[PDB]
């Protein structure tokens, strides 16, 4: 077992092991630090009450679970789990220690204009990304530029926080109700995301959920009657077909002289019927991506149990189960 120190890092106080060096403030409570053990600079974040309600307790498994299962180059990774507590039974606080995100997505663009080989590396590594981890049975849902780490040699991760409205990015399905979604939500979000790093423009800049709405069918029409097959609520259907019809715009007009097979891509990613969207693994084998796409580098998720979504359990339930997780925790190389 590591030898801890305590400081108050603000108002709050960090019990990090000594590996841990030169905390400073930086989610819901992170500190950059040096990592004296890789010679490497970490995000340290320590979680707040994690266990205070059944929500918040299944909240902390769930993260936890989903960080020590990823294991790809382009998505987040945990470098390392700590708690200072001795026993199960003084164990309340939990620390994920994870590489230090510099810039976003946003924070690359608003820096410097983007060539058409920079949209093409940094789309193809979130759909290398989002392959893996969609292969794990696991959904993003929150895709946008914020939750998108790019370092200075453009490589870029997948990771999720909780500008930068959600909803310009959301899937159309999403701001009706469903639930029965499907993976390819994430796809949409990918091609508002590819859009606007070819555009320098939020591709539907809503100022809510009805304004989004509208701006989306301008680009994409109404549905049509396949499409309107498949919409169960009575209204939602008294929605879609009680709104004036609207032409699927060429997208080679609004997409500029951007390039043709970006142009392409878009099209088959922002198919407002969320069963004929691509998806990542065939996304990653589009042309677009001829320059860096390799069919024996794009690799999927070991299986992963996610059964513990179903159990409604008690606080201490969910506490003991984040404390095993913890204890089984093996650092990678
Ligand atoms: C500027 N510096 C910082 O503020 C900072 C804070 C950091 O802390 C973080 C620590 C943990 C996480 N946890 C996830 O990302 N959770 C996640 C959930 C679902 C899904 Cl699906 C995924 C996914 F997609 F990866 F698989 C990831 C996110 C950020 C890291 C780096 N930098």
């Amino acid at each position: 077992r590591p030898t801890f120190y305590r400081q108050e890092l603000n108002k709050t106080i960090w019990e990090v092991p000594e590996r841990y060096q030169n905390l400073s403030p930086v989610y819901g409570s992170v500190c950059a630090a040096f990592d004296t053990k890789t010679g490497l600079r970490v995000a340290v974040k320590k979680l707040s009450r994690p266990f205070q309600s059944i929500i918040h307790a299944k909240r902390t498994y769930r993260e936890l679970r989903l960080l020590k299962h990823m294991k790809h180059e382009n998505v987040i990774g945990l470098l390392d789990v700590f708690t200072p507590a001795r026993s199960l039974e003084e164990f309340n606080d939990v620390y994920l220690v994870t590489h230090l995100m510099g810039a976003d997505l946003n924070n690359i663009v608003k820096c410097q204009k983007l060539t058409d080989d920079h949209v093409q590396f940094l789309i193809y590594q979130i759909l290398r990304g989002l392959k893996y981890i969609h292969s794990a049975d696991i959904i993003h849902r929150d895709l946008k530029p914020s939750n998108l780490a790019v370092n200075e040699d453009c490589e870029l991760k997948i990771l999720d926080f909780g500008y930068v409205a959600t909803r310009w990015y959301r899937a159309p399905e999403i701001m009706l109700n469903w639930m029965h979604y499907n993976q390819t939500v994430d796809i949409w979000s990918v091609g508002c995301i590819m859009a606007e790093l070819l555009t320098g423009r939020t591709l539907f800049p809503g100022t809510d959920h009805i304004d989004q709405l509208k701006l989306i069918l301008r680009l994409v029409g109404t549905p049509g009657a396949e499409l309107l097959k498949k919409i169960s609520s009575e209204s939602a259907r008294n929605y879609i077909q009680s709104l004036t019809q609207m032409p699927k715009m060429n997208f080679a007009n609004v997409f500029i002289g951007a390039n043709p097979l970006a142009v392409d891509l878009l099209e088959k990613m922002l198919v407002l019927d969320s069963d004929k969207r691509i998806t990542a693994a065939q996304a990653l084998a589009h042309a677009y991506f001829a320059q860096y796409h390799d069919p024996d580098d794009e690799p999927v998720a070991d299986p992963y149990d996610q059964s513990f979504e179903s159990r409604d359990l008690l606080i201490d339930e969910w506490k003991s189960l984040t404390y095993d997780e913890v204890i089984s925790f093996v650092p990678p190389p």
